[PDB]
């Protein structure tokens, strides 16, 4: 069986690294395991609350800002797996915006991904390209695929435009994959069996030969959906 396959059965909990920052600075981190996902803040989803900025910050107009922030989210920015997708639903009164990137903090460039839809579950992320994009790298003819979501969270009125500051950021790792990208950059250099820990829930680290890894990551591609060219 392909050991890599158990990613996406329903019953496997994806660990999350959540780490919190105001003005660019770290205040908070946390590593998470949650069936239903979790809340950045009676609810679905392992709530992670935010810290209150008198704890690290001095500046009061930044203070007063995230404040303002800590206010608005209530129910939370809600980010679950479902499939081969992680989904976000913003449930509070934030402006919440996303973008997939490197573990850097992002700079403003052309703006967020899109902004966390509140009436619906809006798709963040398809480990389905992923995947793809990860055997390319394999392969030297592409760039490592990125892994890190990068929430900017707003106030409730649409005008502070928050993306250009990004005073309020929180970084979510699915931390399987942030593991796959250094199987395969490590592996990729190695002659050896290297080691890759999947971090769902009831996993051991696998033992694997680039080969055999190369050859798993080939037939995971045929366990998720990738849309035709004009299928309905």
């Amino acid at each position: 069986e392909n050991p890599l396959k158990r990613l996406l059965v329903p019953g496997e909990e994806w660990e999350f690294e959540v780490t919190a920052f105001y003005r660019g600075r770290q205040v908070f981190q946390q590593t998470i395991s949650c069936p239903e996902g979790l809340r950045l803040v009676t609810l679905p989803g392992w709530p992670v609350t935010l810290p209150d900025p008198g704890m690290s910050l001095t500046d009061r107009g930044v203070m007063s800002y995230v404040r303002h922030v800590l206010s608005c989210l209530g129910g939370g920015l809600a980010l679950w797996r479902a499939g081969q997708w992680l989904w976000a639903q913003r449930l509070g009164h934030c402006h919440t915006y996303w973008a997939v990137s490197e573990e850097l903090l992002p700079n403003s460039g052309h703006g967020p991904d899109g902004e966390v839809p509140k009436d619906k579950e809006g798709g963040v992320f398809d480990l389905g390209p992923f995947i793809v994009d990860l055997i390319t790298f394999t392969e030297g003819s592409g760039r490592s695929p990125r892994y890190a979501l990068w929430f900017c969270v707003g106030e409730s009125w649409p005008q502070d435009q928050p993306w250009t500051k990004r005073l309020v950021m929180v970084k979510v790792v699915p931390t399987c994959l942030r593991a796959l990208v250094e199987m395969a950059r490590v592996g990729g250099a190695s002659s050896l069996e290297n080691t890759v820990d999947l971090h769902i829930s009831n996993s051991h680290p696998l033992s694997l030969t680039s080969d055999q890894y190369k050859a798993y990551l080939q037939d995971l591609v045929e366990g998720m959906d990738f849309q035709g060219p004009g299928e309905s």
